[PDB]
């Protein structure tokens, strides 16, 4: 008869979640469930199962997948869109970096990147697309300075299914020679890197050092700045490729880096070919800058994120992965719904126009008004990417909390709201979610998550946790949420009325 904390959010799906996975436990083991509300940050029950039910903390709880990829693990390594910028025959690119921390917080690096061709032959001014990068970074047990082993795989993508004279320079093996001068709050470093790139597949192998003591800055908020002309684009993109094109006279690459909530770095380059070598000279600026930050701490992570999702399970795996690993915490099978955000409009305008995906609205979008949240419109990761990506151009847009956007929906004074995918609001207003089809925010689906040691102690928990897998649809927790946010139900009471229904319970 021992006992286990189940830790759940103030928020009406999570306490119904956890109240679900307290009936689960407490219906198939002798265990008794604690149920301890977390109010705070979007981490708090993650800090609860770090902490553990022996110090005032959770055992389990009910986790979402892209939660824990994007703002614990910071995963995908970004998919780095590039533009043409006409006005200096170059291109333009920004992306974000998320730098991991060993207690789970991620420091953003928001880069603005400027290539501008050096020489004044022609080049390829590309179509908007995007490179994707994978990098490792390692150590070389025999080298006593400060150091950085780095292997990269970059390819590009972003546009459906001969060359430049610059890219017959990169058919084979090219040695690179890159050296970094940087100033960081007035500490001077230097950085030499020997290595060869292979564009034909996309490979970097490098060996970065400060020649001038220890980095006062860690590696890898260096990675982005010390060679884009190795990428390998398909033979269907190639008129795309900026960089091979302006070889061998090179490009100035010039980048602002802004560190959330610290200093920024003003990077200058100048990447072009000096004999058979690929060199990349570089001049850094860090300034504003916290001495006792994550940047001249020495807080982050010695690696980038973990290879993107090739297989479309891959994204739970590598949370799964990836939260065994750093905090001995297993993720159990799904519930089964993907908890996203999304874009709805009334069903009736869908039918109306035929839409179904957020592109589909794209087309339209100059027609209709967008009532969204605050959190919506001015979260990092809300609107303005999903802006950009889509080119949404709505009539107006309206900041709308407090119930606003639903009564203007429903009185036809917007036509889209943002909302979760299980708002249980969303089929009494008669809303039609749409499908983010550029997959601009990442699936959450729901997922019990447990300290590996709790795990240990009782390790029947996982399969009375797994007999939830796949039990819960995004429509039966549609019907569940409204259950609790439209009709006043207690959570606990549908929750426990839900596992009844289904079987999952054995009492009466």
């Amino acid at each position: 008869n021992d006992t286990v904390v189940v830790g759940s959010i103030n928020f009406t799906e999570g306490i119904i979640v956890a109240n679900m996975v307290a009936e689960m436990i407490e219906a198939h083991t002798d265990l008794k469930v604690v149920r301890k509300l977390n109010l705070g940050g979007e981490n708090v029950n993650f800090e609860a199962i770090k902490r553990g039910g022996a110090n005032n903390g959770i055992d389990i709880y009910v986790e979402y997948t892209g939660h824990g990829l994007v703002d614990i693990l910071g995963f995908p390594e970004p998919n780095v869109y590039i533009t043409a910028d006409k006005q200096k025959n170059g291109i333009k690119a920004n992306f974000k970096i998320r730098h991991n921390m060993e207690d789970g917080s991620v420091q953003l690096a928001d880069h603005y990147q400027q290539n501008t061709p050096i020489g004044d032959g022609p080049v390829l001014l590309p179509d908007n697309h995007y490179l994707s990068t994978q990098s490792v970074l390692s150590k070389d047990p025999n080298e006593k300075r400060d150091h950085m082993v780095l292997l990269e795989f970059v390819t590009a993508a972003g546009i459906t299914l001969s060359m430049s004279k610059g890219e017959e320079l990169f058919t084979g093996v090219v040695p690179i020679l890159v050296e970094l001068d940087g100033g960081v709050n007035g500490h001077k470093f230097s950085v030499r890197g020997e290595g060869e790139g292979d564009a034909t597949n996309g490979k970097l192998t490098l060996k970065f050092i400060c020649t001038t003591g220890k980095l006062p800055v860690p590696w890898p908020t260096l990675v982005t700045t010390l060679v884009q002309c190795f990428s390998r684009y398909p033979d269907h993109m190639k008129q795309h490729d900026f960089f091979k094109s302006a070889m061998p006279e090179g490009y100035v690459q010039e980048r602002t880096i802004s560190f959330k909530d610290d200093g920024t770095y003003k990077t200058r380059a100048e990447v072009k070919f000096e004999g058979d070598t690929l060199v990349n000279r570089i001049e850094l600026k860090g300034i504003d800058f916290k001495e006792d930050g994550n940047i001249l701490g020495h807080k982050l992570e010695y690696n980038f994120p973990p290879p993107s999702s090739t297989d479309p399970e891959g994204a739970y795996e590598t949370v799964k992965k990836e939260y065994k690993r750093k905090w001995n915490i297993v993720w159990l099978k799904p519930l089964g719904f993907n908890n996203t955000y999304t874009l709805t409009v009334k069903d009736e305008l869908a039918k109306q126009y035929n839409l179904k995906t957020f592109s589909d609205l794209a087309k339209i979008s100059d027609k209709l008004i967008l009532g969204a949240t605050m959190f919506f419109l001015e979260g990092p990761d809300g609107y303005p990417g999903l802006q950009k990506l889509y080119n949404f151009k709505f009539k107006h847009t309206k900041s709308m909390d407090m119930g606003i956007r639903y009564t203007a929906i429903d009185n036809n004074e917007v036509q889209v709201i943002d909302a979760w995918a299980t708002d249980g609001l969303l089929v009494s207003h008669k809303l039609k979610i749409l499908e983010d089809d550029k997959a601009f925010f990442p699936p959450y689906y729901a997922a019990p998550i447990i300290r590996q040691d709790v795990l240990d102690k009782h390790p029947e928990l996982k399969d009375v946790l797994n007999k939830l897998a796949n039990q819960i649809s995004l429509e039966e927790m549609q019907k569940l949420n409204y259950k609790v946010d439209g009709e006043g139900q207690d959570p606990a009471k549908v929750a426990k009325e839900f596992l009844k229904e289904k079987g999952l319970i054995l009492q009466v």
